[PDB]
């Protein structure tokens, strides 16, 4: 018996663990998956010493936990067998395939990661604050008290993961690109570090910010923490949600351990849910939320019929471009230079102080101590010189959000043959229309790997302005791009596979009337009709955003946290 | 001040750890890696119960932490970039290559693994016993004594991995291999299962053994463990072991604390380096052992002249096969079928005792219940079967070690389009002669990620009785693999790049005389001339071997742990 | 024969491959959904480009392939001519 | 006739080729047929085929002959890499 139940150890969750635990309530946390960052529960995996000197290979950790959600029946055809070898008549349910799925109405990018701190333990920690035009309303009829709302929500969410701007002040790579793209579009746009959740630890080491950060997840009470009490259990996945008759109260959530096989009900006053824009959902149709199965608008849904439906994910266009002479230049303006490499009468030096340098002092130390020191190389970047981490915020005259840094998540076989000094990655994520005909489904018959009901997938980029903006987007990345320098051949402008970017909402939406605002959580993140159910993450986001969407959705999650303080009494300790 | 300290926390370090931490000695052990396997501190990444559930993504996890050797400079010509890039006038030094490297003398498959627990987080498990043509004597001119004392060790090892050999008995897949291949070579050749480091838990998971399993590396003294004294320090690199002026004994441990960045001097009576057959080696030439720089045989080295010479990687050869329609009909060959599968007329039958049945009723019992269950699925084998895990160990006759199994490394974009369940892997491992020429070096002026210095390959495959013997390996391969299936496409048979199977041996090499034996270490892994100083791991073996090599290494691990119980006191409590 | 080729014989694969023309090609099924969201997409994979729907992919003899030039495959083939013996001739 | 992108990082003179062709039973079922309604390039009735190597001797023989080219042609040489022993399309 908990005062409060959360499901999902994510950074919504451990927001909610977070604010809960400090208000003196008993909390119980369970993840399906498992405890694997080391002895900070749920932390960064990319904050080891190892992959801050070998970044390249982080994409590896990525990939090892990105599960598909719903992947099609494949159909490629192999007929170069051995005659002897047994061969198919046709191409049935192979490999855990979907046979709902329809291939060409999919979002194929989309994957869901079960590990304790889910996806904070390898994303990007990029946390912009959506401007208006991107974000819900939490008051009507009143634009600037929800502004001060907003920043008042944005502002704790911001220190909660350590959100910062100017952890990159120091690197050349980062100042070469953002000082030439604020000269080109003088005036026109502006450009900024992009807001990271991150602490720099020295010039070559950053600490990430990930659930950790927000919440230790160390179990309660310990002795930095006697009076808080905080379980967490690793390996158990949450099914159903038990519903009273009178669809007022939820009254058990059930559960299976993982180890020993056994099949569990925990009772709480407060029941929370946080396992992400897919899981949430399912978890909500095998309770009877919403509608189990294909859609059939013969057979109205009883309760939250806007469940799965009106979902949104974004467009997203890539490229890399390998840095113009120009630019390169540029860095060693300052410089005069005397000899030839190599020769002992080789002299590169600046004056300290002087108006005329283009650069501050620093960086000409930088870049004469490199070119002295190593002779041999032909670039006067050092070699441990910081990423680029520049972005525009979306604006009404560039309606999307744009990264022009680097990356772990590479898309292709990271390449050799260019200096990585050179490369700066695009990323342009553009905002998606919520249609009531874009679906997130679950099978009825068709199981995943947890024997839940297989997730299945009905999504097409809307036509209008969704389309048209994308490739208004994708002309931009191209425009922009060539200020800075050519595409790196294997690079080229593309749009990534639907769903590749991880920003799926609408799934569980948010709004003011349940009916009127085609919604199944109110702005506290309460499910309509239920006095103690709340749901946390990127699923309640249920505007057309293009900036990534976590900062957001705990801002929401705070925001339900107060509710329930002002609503619930915590148990005595 | 410690009793012992032990340089690197994989399975040879642990050996080292459960003996004397056990015995009563204080201990401290140093990884220049993290701990970051979840609470079990170096136990294995795959026993999660997620990544038993998608296998396959394993591979990522793999490649995650395998950092490569010797990266030659990159020659690869790009004339496609923009006419403003900036471009290249030469193939200059990019990206952390290594200019000393020739690219056609390499190992270019070698890579190290840096995390608490080393390569056994991730590794296959895979534990045979040498027979004697591979093994290193460990008792001169008595055939029979030898045998008892490698059985003697090999028998400890097996219980400290907890290696079995029936934890695959009930899969399908595996004994439909297993009989067909016994079949096949009746009499000439035995097959068995793979002797594997692992525990079955269930059904569908299996708890592999690690460094973990060796031991549990729980700072001690602790509730379970109130006498006994061991401290393991995760993020600090170990530099250089400090010799006295007589060459007769280390009086310290030079070590980087990487959090810090401070550098501190580390006392004990015994020094123990189980940093892997690499990054020994570069200890010791960083300690004045060896020799340090390319090879320069008009200067002697002072000590250890052998020190990274007789070097000695496996050649491996890889394919995967596709079942035969044969074998796949005989898996369903007693069972009598009516009607015509999704007809409620359809039954499928067998008689249980039968003894005309070919297979027993367990077995008979899985098929009926599959196809009845599951009346669309084509083929009789379960979706949960177990994968095969067969071998015939090497033999004068045939001598190579070969594994018809299914491995995590994946080497390709795993496929889809053909199933899962008809798919084996095989791989034929080879031995090489030990010749002096073959080296691991490293540069008097390059330096790797942690400033240490480079390690240089100089290697090609003896010519003589290796390459003979690896040409009619990879023709047995072939002959072998088609009496299973044909090869599947885009898995056909080839060699794979040089040190890709990580079983490199001889880099500190043991025998009983140091100048006789072309030596580094005795049989109690003592450097010669030196009274506290030992080496483990795979670079002591001096033989050349195509089985899995880390049984054999723990093995002499465990001997050279009597030789110091019996010449070292432990400190009082 | 042209002084030419036997002179750049590696070139000579494209002239066979300029004539090789497929004799049944089945309808392609390939997934592709990096289209811009503007572009036309399928909602089904319709017969496209030639393809044969009456083929089975997997009972194909995909690699079959005539050439229509005077004088034929021989204006390109390996002129390898064994006489068959008794096994295998009518 | 090469199958692959004709490469250069190892000497033409070393490199030879290995093609065994087997037989194939004639089995009734085994045909080549006409659509009534689809047509080619000619306007001709559709050629399509409806094939798999016959069960029996016909597989046993093709499986034996890839182990031969692979025994004979170690006598050799290794194989070259992007030209590993492999079934051709049919
Ligand atoms: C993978 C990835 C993700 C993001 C970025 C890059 C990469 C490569 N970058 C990024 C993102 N977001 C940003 O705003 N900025 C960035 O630069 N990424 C997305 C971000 O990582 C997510 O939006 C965020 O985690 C969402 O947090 P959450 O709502 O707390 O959800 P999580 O998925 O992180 O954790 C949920 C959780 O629940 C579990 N689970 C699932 N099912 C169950 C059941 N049935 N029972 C119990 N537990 C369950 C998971 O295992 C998991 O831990
Ligand atoms: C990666 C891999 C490895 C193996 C298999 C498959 C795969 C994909 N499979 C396998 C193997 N061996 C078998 O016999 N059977 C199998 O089926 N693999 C090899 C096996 O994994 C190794 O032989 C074994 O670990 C060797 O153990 P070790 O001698 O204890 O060495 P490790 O590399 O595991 O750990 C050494 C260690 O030292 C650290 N380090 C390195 N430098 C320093 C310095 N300078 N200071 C401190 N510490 C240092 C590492 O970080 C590491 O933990
Ligand atoms: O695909 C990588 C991208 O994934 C997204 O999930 C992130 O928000 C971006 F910051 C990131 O660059
Ligand atoms: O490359 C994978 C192989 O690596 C080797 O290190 C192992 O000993 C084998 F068992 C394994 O299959």
């Amino acid at each position: 018996k908990y005062d409060v139940v959360i499901v999902g150890s994510g950074p919504i969750g451990c927001t909610y663990a977070r604010e809960l635990v400090g208000a003196g309530y008993k909390v119980a946390m369970f993840d399906i998956g498992e405890i694997d960052s080391g002895l900070k529960i749920g932390a960064h995996k990319k904050n080891t010493v190892e992959y801050q000197k070998n970044i390249d290979k982080f994409v590896n950790v990525i990939q090892g936990q990105l599960m598909s959600v719903s992947v099609p029946v494949n159909t490629l055809v192999v007929d170069t067998l051995s005659p002897t070898s047994w061969q198919a008549s046709t191409f049935f349910v192979r490999n855990g395939s979907n046979p709902e799925q329809d291939p060409l109405r999919n979002l194929s990018g989309q994957a869901v990661t079960r590990v304790v701190g889910g996806m904070s333990t390898h994303w990007t920690c990029a946390t912009p604050r959506f401007d208006r035009e991107q974000r819900p309303l939490l008051v009507k009829d009143d634009a600037d008290a929800d502004d001060a709302e907003w920043d008042r929500l944005y502002t704790k969410a911001e220190s909660y993961f350590q959100t910062g701007t100017d952890q990159f002040k120091e690197s050349i790579r980062h100042n070469l690109v953002l000082n030439k793209l604020t000269e080109e579009y003088k005036g026109q746009r502006d450009f900024q570090q992009i807001p990271l959740a991150a602490t720099r630890r020295s010039p070559t080491f950053v600490e990430w910010s990930s659930a950790n950060t927000v919440f230790d997840l160390q179990n309660r009470p310990n002795t930095d923490a006697p009076e808080e009490r905080f379980n967490l259990f690793p390996a158990v996945a949450c099914e159903r949600v038990v519903r009273n008759a009178l669809n007022s109260e939820i009254e058990s959530l059930h559960i299976h351990d993982l180890i020993s096989g056994d099949r569990f009900e925990i009772k709480a006053d407060v029941y929370v849910l946080t396992a992400g824009a897919v899981h949430n959902t399912q978890l909500l149709v095998n309770s009877g939320f919403g509608q189990l199965g294909r859609p059939n608008p013969a057979n109205p849904p009883e309760l939250l019929p806007s469940l799965g439906s009106y979902i949104t994910e974004q467009s997203l266009v890539f490229c890399q471009t390998v840095m113009s002479t120009e630019l390169i230049d540029s860095v060693k303006s300052d410089m005069t230079i005397r000899g030839t490499p190599g020769e002992l009468t080789y002299s590169v030096t600046y004056t300290p102080g002087a108006s005329t340098n283009k650069h501050p002092d620093w960086w000409n130390e930088k870049v004469k101590n490199h070119m002295m020191q190593h002779q041999e190389d032909p670039l006067p970047i050092p070699f441990e010189d910081p990423e680029p981490q520049v972005t525009t915020l979306f604006q009404p005259s560039h309606p999307w959000h744009t990264q022009i840094h680097r990356d772990a998540f590479s898309y292709g076989a990271v390449q050799q043959s260019i200096d990585s000094r050179l490369i700066v990655d695009w990323r342009f994520f553009g905002r998606t229309e919520p249609k009531e005909e874009n679906k997130l489904w679950f099978s009825d018959k068709i199981t995943d790997a947890y024997n839940m009901p297989q997730p299945t997938f009905d999504f097409r980029f809307p036509a209008g302005r969704t389309s048209k903006e994308a490739e208004d987007m994708m002309t931009d990345m191209c425009v922009m791009s060539a200020k800075i320098g050519g595409f790196l051949p294997g690079s080229l402008p593309q749009f990534m596979e639907p769903g590749l970017c991880l920003h799926l909402g609408g799934t569980h939406r948010m709004g003011f009337d349940e009916k009127e605002d085609n919604c199944c959580v109110n702005t506290d993140s309460r499910v309509f009709g239920f006095k103690n159910l709340f749901l946390g993450g990127c699923g309640n986001i249920p505007t057309a955003y293009g900036a990534n969407p976590t900062l957001t959705a705990m801002s929401l999650a705070i925001k339900s946290c107060e509710y329930i303080k002002q609503n619930f009494t915590p148990s005595p300790f």
